[PDB]
């Protein structure tokens, strides 16, 4: 239910989503070609997609990721890393709903999210200013699995409105805030949220709608399963916040679920 180009972006900021966890690509020096072990990225091989700026515990708890150069797409993707880390680990459990006016009058986010971000936020879009400025005819995309796509989620929001479109693409990705900031991300210009969830993989799920948290519209779930190579019509377009028609059920969870996402995600070394 969803179209070939748009399943194929899937699989590609997946694929750029995956890469963000081989080690190798978080303290590589700028230029070279981003490479992933078990064929985590053939996609992102096959691109010829040079590392613009590779980092490693950057901020506050634990901020691990790129921002490369894909000269065959046209693309400036920043890319953030699940979680890995003690830290990282620990940064999920600050879950009290902060207020982020500057962001958006009213709405509230993850005080660890909203953290990490904040603590990174100058530098890095310093960074994506600079390619945008090099590059203008290419788009610029954000993304990440995990807590990585809760920390694409919030800096695009962030960073919208600066003169240039900012698309992000996220997979498996937490609850970042409240309904009002929910609804901020349903409705934004200067770029799309795309927010793709897996069967009934449990880390989209939390933290819960009994501590205040919402989803943003629409959901992109995939219904196949863990380990089934996914299609254009395993994709169903749920929407609504807080729809209960996708990933958001009260049913058991599932672990494994997670690390699917078209292909394997959160193992790369």
């Amino acid at each position: 239910e969803v179209s070939q180009d748009l399943f194929n972006q899937f699989n590609l900021f997946a694929q750029y989503s995956a890469a963000a966890y081989c080690g190798k690509n978080n303290d590589a020096p700028a230029g070279t070609n981003i490479t992933c072990t078990g064929n985590a990225c053939p996609e992102v091989e096959k691109a010829d997609a040079t590392f613009l700026y590779s980092f490693e515990d950057s901020g506050v708890g634990d901020v691990t990721g790129f921002l490369a150069l894909d000269n065959t797409n046209k693309l400036i993707v920043l890319s953030f890393r699940g979680s890995r880390s003690i830290e990282n680990w620990i940064g999920n459990l600050n879950f009290d709903l902060k207020e982020i006016n500057d962001i958006c009058s009213g709405c509230r986010g993850h005080d660890g999210f909203t953290s990490s971000w904040r603590s990174v936020a100058d530098t890095l879009r310093q960074k994506v200013e600079d390619a945008v400025r090099e590059h203008p005819d290419y788009r610029v995309v954000f993304t990440g699995h995990s807590l990585g796509g809760a920390l694409a989620t919030v800096a695009g929001a962030d960073l919208r409105g600066n003169g240039y479109d900012i698309d992000v693409f996220s997979y498996g990705a937490p609850r970042v805030g409240n309904r009002a900031f929910a609804e901020f991300l349903t409705v934004q210009t200067g770029g799309t949220l795309y927010r793709i969830t897996h069967t009934n993989d449990i880390v989209p799920r939390l933290p819960p709608r009994e501590f205040g948290y919402s989803h943003s519209s629409p959901e992109y779930w995939i219904k196949s399963g863990t380990l089934v190579p996914v299609t254009r019509n395993d994709i169903v377009k749920i929407e609504g916040i807080d729809a209960t028609g996708g990933n958001n059920q009260p049913n058991i969870p599932d672990i494994p679920a997670h690390l699917w996402y078209f292909g394997l995600i959160g193992t790369c070394l």
